[PDB]
């Protein structure tokens, strides 16, 4: 069931943002 779901965690990639603080 986490399978899907868990790699997507990758996406925390988006902290990448904090170049516009």
């Amino acid at each position: 069931a986490p399978a899907p779901f868990x790699p997507a965690a990758x996406a925390x990639x988006l902290a990448x943002l904090a170049a516009l603080x």
